[PDB]
């Protein structure tokens, strides 16, 4: 037993990331077969990050200035093309090391591992969540640009994320690998505003229900309540309208553990109205939204 | 900026982990040159982990009782020993993924990443600290006994843990690669008592720095306080006497922020007595002891 926030094993991306220099500037890319993705504000220079012709910087590039190098590897590049907001460099040499992989969009509330990378070499690794706002909060220093993020069914890794800016606000914002932005962000140095983010309420459930699996029980009640009216509470606390879908899929969650849905629908409208007095659910004494029913499911069989 | 509770990057380790099977019962087994480390209470039955009498138990067992599998392939087994509590299986072949590593034990206080695995297979990854008291806070089923505990330097992995049990408590306890128990613990399935946890006072003192650094100032005071007068408090609130060590080796983070150690020392006091009252540092409603003032410097360095 026990319960962590958990990222994928990262091997198979480590074996991905390369480094990409355009001039002066360098970030991270990902080499798949022989194309390397990264971002296009890697061709801007520091004052062109505030009003970028993205297609007339591009066109005073070829080939042979983006200086791709895999560890000391250096990548020869035969093709270059701009997809939404990265750079497709198409290189001589598929990765050896491609592991099967596929790109996806993921849906706000969905989460995933991210491998923090500088200079084309990885940092670290942690998990992490799309929020409502499509923002995400994670470690992102200057470099860290085209870091990407990912989850492992399988033997497949789902590529779902690339990381481009840090907000003003200090979170996080990104494209998938396609280069279209999570949320309603552009790539310009220029102030933009992530909305209200919200609580996602079906993770927060599914928490609950790892905390009861692992002994924290002190939160169960002798109530019950209603969607409609768990929702009427949701909205004040700026939690996420929870809707049959996801008491669906709690489904199995609440099968192991004998409970309803509904019944720890009103423990958590108990704890929404009344805090958490100082006490502390599986360690946190916060209640925590970026664990998935499937996280939830991965990590207490295995 | 951000900053987030990041593991080091897996794959190293994953090229590693092997599967290893006596009679009934199936582990995970670390494979370094051409030995494969794993607990020693892989010889034992279901029953027999109630006394077990290892030697007695090693004696009745042969080369070829040992099922080593790396993914698929077999692994011939040319010699067993056991060292204190892990058993070392001589194999023909040496790994030919062995990165460069070292065997370390590691201090109460320090932190190091976890790659949990399940028969040979890497389940996922995650930091986390050897408390005080010698115990750890994991995520550990069934199955994941002989999971690793490492650190990386430079281009070396210095593996520091192996998982053996599951207390009654629900915390975990293991051995360094040498076999000897981290604690008083030993390898039988009797209960057995973890001292008081206490928390890693210089820890949180980093991670206080830390969230300076990353915009939380909300607890810097105007106030300061004295070593001694500041472990009065500490010894009040079971928190682990501060000394002049840790006071150099906050000295980086001290220089970088231009905040004197004993200020921030009185600004935790102040934490310490008067609560949080509601407000969050870094996201957590808790005081955070699982960062050191090293990983502090390098999640804010790159
Ligand atoms: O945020 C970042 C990157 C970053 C930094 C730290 C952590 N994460 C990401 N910016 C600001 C920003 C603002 C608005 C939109 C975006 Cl796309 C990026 C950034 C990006 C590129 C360059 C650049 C330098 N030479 N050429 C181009 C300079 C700044
Ligand atoms: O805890 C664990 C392992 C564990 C479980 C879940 C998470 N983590 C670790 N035990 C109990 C235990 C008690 C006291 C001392 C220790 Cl060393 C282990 C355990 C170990 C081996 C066997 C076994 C089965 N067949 N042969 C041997 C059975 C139980």
């Amino acid at each position: 037993s026990g319960f962590r926030k958990m990222a994928f094993p990262s091997g198979k991306v480590e074996g991905c990331m390369v480094q990409v220099t355009c001039g002066t500037t360098t970030l991270n890319g990902l080499w798949l077969d022989d194309v390397v993705y990264c971002p296009r504000h890697v061709i801007c220079t520091s004052e062109d990050m505030l009003n970028p012709n993205y297609e007339d910087l591009l066109i005073r590039k070829s080939n042979h200035n983006f200086l791709v190098q895999a560890g000391n590897v250096q990548l020869r590049v035969i093709g270059h093309s701009m997809q939404n907001c990265v750079l497709k460099l198409k290189v001589d040499t598929a990765n050896p090391k491609t592991p099967k992989y596929k790109f996806v969009r993921i849906q706000p509330g969905q989460t995933f591992s991210v491998l923090a990378c500088y200079n084309g070499s990885p940092s670290g690794v942690y998990q992490c969540a799309m929020r409502p706002n499509f923002t995400i909060k994670g470690s992102f220093l200057n470099g860290s640009c085209g870091s990407v993020g990912f989850n492992i069914d399988y033997d497949c890794v789902s590529f779902c994320y690339m990381h481009h800016m840090e907000l003003p606000t200090g979170v996080h914002a990104g494209t998938d690998l396609e280069g279209n932005f999570y949320g309603p962000f552009v790539d310009r140095q220029t102030a933009q505003a992530a909305g209200t983010d919200t609580t996602i309420t079906v993770n927060v459930l599914a928490w609950l229900y790892a905390a009861v699996i692992n002994g924290d029980r002190w939160f169960l009640n002798r109530f019950t309540t209603t969607l409609n009216d768990f929702n009427l509470v949701a909205m004040k606390y700026n939690y996420e309208p929870l809707t049959q879908d996801h008491v669906d899929i709690l489904g199995p969650l609440s099968a192991q553990t004998g409970i309803a849905v509904l019944d720890m629908c009103a423990s958590l409208k108990e704890l929404l109205q009344n805090g958490m007095n100082g006490r502390t659910i599986l360690g946190s004494a916060l209640l925590e939204d970026e664990f998935t029913p499937f996280d939830v499911v991965r990590q207490c069989s295995g």
